[PDB]
């Protein structure tokens, strides 16, 4: 994957033009860490990326909508990703076509290693589940396109059961049929994941990663539905199947939402987009593109190492912090324009 350029129009707080990262490793560097954060995230953005931020976060104060562009070179071909941010929502352009956003998720795209990723390790139940789904959804097609189907029926299920006793009987079949495949999917993908984050954690810490999801329909959803049926005839609501399910991280076989330091939590979270970078590339046959942010924080030098030495293995990665790692061919950020000397 090359990124060839990014070009951006009222992203947060942005002004550059153009920016062209050169192949290989680079790092940016300056004064104003918010405008490196920004320059990150509107690339990951660009490049079919998430992140959960109001638009007032990501339009520059003051104007209705955002434009982001990307130009890469993957293995299937060039490409011209644009996205318009605005009140109207996420219009997405492959080559001149709007697309769905997940449209973008058949070509590597990018990981973001962010500050927002700790809140995840951190945070409530649905946090971690939410980012389940939108980690496994990159890689399946058929995984996305069973969470929409799957809530489609859930929604038409509860709605069935907020109005009395109705004829839920075909609701339950359906549930079971995207919920039971659903299960599958995680299960799979997450004996493919979890060693990989084990490995990949060894090198940045001592404490051993893992993670164990929690199935509330684990022998099946038609069955857990049958067992639940008093009780969600009292609450109204569906209490089983994938969408109630629980992922969670665990340090030294304990759960890192309770255990973990926060500076913990950050390594475990930065383990984790490495791993999910790891297993991208195999899946897509060309790493993602890495963008690593606060490079500069707070760093040991075995941990710096293993960073570095898996980012500088790569096609292309981009750093931001506030030093460089020597050696690194590095474009400064000043008043939200790039200059690669």
């Amino acid at each position: 994957m090359r990124l060839l350029l990014f070009r951006q129009r009222n992203f947060r707080n942005l002004a550059l033009e153009a920016y062209r990262p050169p192949p290989g490793l680079s790092a940016l560097v300056g004064a104003n860490a918010q405008g490196k954060t920004s320059l990150l995230l509107g690339i990951h953005l660009a490049l079919g990326g998430e992140v959960p931020l109001g638009l007032a976060d990501l339009v520059r104060f003051g104007e209705e909508e955002a434009w982001l562009h990307a130009e890469v070179e993957t293995e299937l071909g060039a490409y011209r990703l644009e996205h318009r941010l605005g009140p109207g929502g996420r219009e997405v352009l492959l080559n001149g076509k709007r697309v769905s956003l997940r449209t973008l998720w058949e070509l590597p795209g990018s990981v973001l290693v962010s500050p927002l990723d700790l809140e995840a390790v951190l945070g409530p139940k649905e946090e971690r589940r939410a980012y389940l789904d939108r980690l496994i959804a990159r890689f399946s097609r058929r995984y996305a396109a069973l969470l929409s189907a799957y809530e489609k029926a859930l929604r038409q299920r509860n709605a069935l059961l907020k109005a009395g006793g109705e004829g839920l009987s075909a609701w339950d079949r359906e549930l079971a049929r995207y919920g039971d495949e659903i299960v599958a999917l995680r299960r799979r993908f997450l004996r493919r994941f979890a060693p990989i984050l084990r490995e990949v954690h060894a090198a940045l810490a001592a404490k051993e990663a893992g993670l164990r999801l929690e199935e509330t329909a684990g022998e099946g959803v038609l069955r857990a539905l049958e067992a639940s049926r008093a009780e969600e005839r009292e609450r109204g609501q569906t209490l089983v199947g994938p969408h109630r399910d629980d992922l969670v991280f665990l340090l030294e076989g304990r759960p890192a939402h309770r255990f973990a330091s926060r500076g913990e939590a950050k390594t475990l979270a930065l383990a984790l987009r490495l791993a999910e970078h790891r297993l991208l590339g195999e899946h897509h046959g060309e790493p993602p593109l890495l963008l690593v942010d606060e490079w500069g924080e707070e760093l040991d030098e075995a941990r710096r190492r293993a960073v570095l030495a898996y980012a500088q293995a790569l096609p292309q990665a981009i750093l931001a912090g506030l030093e460089a790692p020597p050696g690194v061919p590095v474009c400064s950020v000043v008043r939200g324009v790039v200059l690669c000397p």
